[PDB]
């Protein structure tokens, strides 16, 4: 999306050669209208492939994943943070390594919120080493749904994380694609 | 907001006398449509207040706060929990006692997504005993902006929150409210 990268370039902050900041509009602050751009484009990506739910994860990926439902009329559920002591009959569970936080936790969905009848979209905010795709991929494939695709709004090509998911056959749509954050800038790829 | 009261009645799951889930459309699985209703809502309430931000907090109130200011036309800041043992000058940050999880955490906003300037919509899913509401106030007065009011989907009327809220001066605006959830069964207020 053009719109999606001029908000990059004008406003994204370069950590550093490894980390974008987009605070100001899509992880602390979000910029609704562009949130609504996004849902529109992923959900026409996807528009024929049958979808009967999105999945993502608490909490950058739920304003994406929300407009993305609005525009094709089917639910959003969000994988929370767990950990807890207790016996939780039905959860789909999986453990995801940060990458910017460098920190390993569990994330899950309730067994009720997903069945083997569902056709999921995957979609989250970035796409780095590839650990929370693979862990929505194992809590979907739990629940013995099918998936159609993986869509990610900002995705650090220069990264393992995109040719690692490919690897497994799933359609991987990244509305940015970076090439490069070397020299505090971002280059997108050609 | 008899939408929104008819999705409590059928699929509304009364936890115990003092805790409602609302999982399969609000806090986990969402319902984009429901949302946007609810979005609509807060917007047309407050569409003469000159709002120009709404302020919730991660990660259930997003998606009420982003319809909110995608209908209003304005940005949505969520503030995110954050450790006390972090640093970070300007940022702004308040201590909440979680009602559903009864642990302390802290939360904070970046400073430079708040300007003295900015006359705010506090948001948030439900209001119990306003700890979670004290703590957005608190955060919105330390960048020196205005408050016009919070916003909430579900309150429990029976429990302190709007009370404590209404006597400290601040505009309360509950879609559903409830009177009590003894017996297993949600009762709104008259
Ligand atoms: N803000 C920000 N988050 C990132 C970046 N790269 C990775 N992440 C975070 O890391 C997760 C992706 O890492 P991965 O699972 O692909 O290894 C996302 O949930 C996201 O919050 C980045 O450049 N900027
Ligand atoms: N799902 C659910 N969450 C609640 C309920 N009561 C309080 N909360 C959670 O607690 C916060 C409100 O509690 P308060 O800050 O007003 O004491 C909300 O952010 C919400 O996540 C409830 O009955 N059901």
């Amino acid at each position: 999306m053009e719109a999606l990268k001029r908000k990059i370039e004008e406003e994204g902050v370069v950590l550093s050669d490894q980390v974008l900041k987009v605070d100001s509009f899509l992880n602390h602050q979000i910029d609704p209208l562009l949130m609504q751009r996004i849902g529109d484009e992923f959900a026409s990506r996807f528009a024929k492939d049958g979808i009967t739910k999105i999945v993502t994860i608490e909490s950058s990926g739920i304003a994406p994943a929300v407009m993305t439902g609005l525009k094709l009329g089917v639910p959003v559920v969000f994988a929370r943070k767990h950990k807890s002591l207790t016996l939780t009959d039905n959860l789909l569970t999986a453990s995801v390594y940060s990458f910017t936080k460098q920190t390993e936790s569990q994330i899950a969905v309730s067994g009720t919120h997903l069945s083997d009848q569902d056709h999921v979209l995957i979609i989250d905010d970035f796409l780095a080493n590839g650990q929370a795709a693979h862990g929505l991929v194992s809590i979907v494939k739990q629940a013995g749904a099918s998936i159609a695709g993986i869509g990610i709004v900002i995705e650090k090509s220069f990264q393992p994380g995109r040719d690692e998911l490919v690897k497994l056959g799933y359609r991987v749509e990244s509305l940015a694609r970076i090439q490069s954050l070397e020299e505090g800038k971002v280059s997108f790829v050609q």
